[PDB]
DNA sequence: GACCCTCCCCTTAGGGGAGGGTC
DNA sequence: GACCCTCCCCTTAGGGGAGGGTC
């Protein structure tokens, strides 16, 4: 014997009136009665029960067309839409948790970056393995390498890890070159950073790893004048300290930024393993 | 040297068309060149970096006017806004973490319901507690209760679980009634499903459970003739038996759907302890 | 005054499709 | 032929606000 306003509904049940209004439109819930000359809207009280489901179902995040099918399911039939709901959370859960992780150890590459003891200059240090994903390089040279000379590899990377790596990486031999010109990759590779299935890898892609050991280091920021020199410094560092080398020179390139509207900068770093 | 138009770098970038366009429009990403005649777009190579991020801050989920801002950032800058996304995730982490249990507990109390060993006749059985929110009820009787008469628990409940009470719940004295027009509800209460904090309880809502027991049951389907009836036979049973009751008879009533073009229909349970 | 009505413009990140024109 | 262009209509769940009228 007690009718409500869409306003009384509203501060009741906790919903907003453009809310209840829509929720009309859509014939989602429907008022009781429309007066048929104001056009206003007024509920019985025995209608609120059906709010407490489409509250639920929202807080959820079902979408709207998709709890009005709820509705009318059966107590045994919405227990199962519920355990529905149950297994889509789950993924979501997975997807995140996923991605923490991930973002986790994209900040930690990004540190060493910052955290890199000295700029020119070689030196040797203990280094964690890398895993990451090469392919032959097909006589690619320091000169004539593209971005898009990437874009299969990371295809790989971004259906396994969704997080396209910062990084671009190739190697080639050790040797006393005395030219860029002289010097071609032997493999062209990025790293991984998920423990993911890569799935239906194609067999021109190699899996493995930059090998966990001790490492000649020297990282600059990139300019056509000191690339070569720095390869330089470092054959001199080896030769002079006299040591043996044990792997090709590892080359990573790193964006400083990526924006589009201020000249471009990379952190460059060439590494190799010694005994 | 070599340029690429939109499609090219769609299948290079594993970008849409439609995509790439989109970016240019909001400028977030541009073609290198534009013919000024048949308006084609024309990419660089060396642009292509400028993608790794865009992908990546999309897969995160990172809204488009806010990648431009992160564009700009200075990889110490950037690394802050990353661990910005990582308190965020743990975020839905919690909240959908949360759900899982809540929503694993609402279906654990469906079940029972279907479960019920038989509808109509009483019996006894041992309970787990039930944590619930109840407020004194003011002299209301089963008779003149209202859906409206729950809307503060009701905030509070949905406050807190984020997840509407199926239920609805109110206590009285066990008595020899002889008649509804005799009952009236000493609190009225809806069950929490949460032990998430109840933010700025107000003093006239009680927090306490029914408490873990022995009950003597009965449950059937609401009809009016049948409310008072079954309500008799709970007392009979006692009286026969001959039990002693320990706590007010609890009366929890449930939709069986919310569907609002069937004809209402809820469950009934009566339930009291004994020694 | 305080509610309530309808109607209109607004948002995100594009996809689908038309009706051209171009490489 | 196969690319590419612009332009337009489409989606979700409403909120904000106008310009009335009503309780
Ligand atoms: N590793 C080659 C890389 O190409 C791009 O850019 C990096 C190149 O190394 C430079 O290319 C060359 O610059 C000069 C003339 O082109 C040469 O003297 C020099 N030896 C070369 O390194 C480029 N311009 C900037 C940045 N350093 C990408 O970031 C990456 O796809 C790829 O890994
Ligand atoms: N517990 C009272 C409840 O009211 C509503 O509906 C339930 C009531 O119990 C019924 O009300 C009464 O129906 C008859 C005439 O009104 C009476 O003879 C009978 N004794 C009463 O129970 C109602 N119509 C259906 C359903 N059972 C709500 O679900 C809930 O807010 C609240 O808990």
């Amino acid at each position: 014997e007690s009718y409500y306003s869409i306003g009384e509904v509203s501060k009741l049940a906790n919903v907003s009136i453009k809310a209840l209004r829509y929720y009309d439109k859509i014939d989602l819930f429907k008022p009781a009665y429309v007066d048929p000359d104001t056009s206003y809207r007024y509920y019985t009280d025995s209608q609120l029960i059906h709010l407490d489901l489409i509250k639920s179902l929202k807080y959820i995040g079902t979408p709207l067309e998709e709890m009005k099918k709820a509705q009318d399911l059966e107590m045994e039939e919405l227990f199962a839409f519920y355990t529905e709901q149950e297994r889509q959370i789950r993924e979501k859960l997975d997807f995140l948790s996923a991605l923490e992780q991930t973002i986790s150890l994209v900040k930690k590459r990004m540190k060493r970056q910052m955290e890199y003891p000295a700029l020119g200059e070689v030196f040797v240090l203990d280094e964690e393995e890398i895993r990451i994903i090469q392919t032959e390089a097909e006589g690619l040279g320091p000169e004539n390498v593209l971005n898009a000379s990437y874009s299969k590899l990371k295809k790989f990377i971004e259906s396994a890890d969704g997080f396209t790596n910062n990084s671009y990486g190739a190697t080639f031999s050790f040797q006393p070159y005395t030219s860029i010109d002289e010097m071609t990759y032997r493999h062209i590779f990025t790293p991984v950073l998920t423990n993911k299935q890569i799935s239906s890898i194609t067999p021109d892609m190699e899996i493995t790893t930059i090998p966990k050991g001790r490492y000649a280091c020297i990282a600059y920021n990139f300019s056509p004048e000191h690339y070569f020199l720095n390869l330089q410094k470092l054959i001199k560092y080896i030769a002079d300290r006299q040591l043996t080398v044990v792997s090709d020179v590892y080359e990573l390139i790193i964006p400083i930024h990526y924006s589009p509207k201020k000249q471009e900068e990379y952190r460059v770093e060439m590494k190799i393993r010694i005994l």
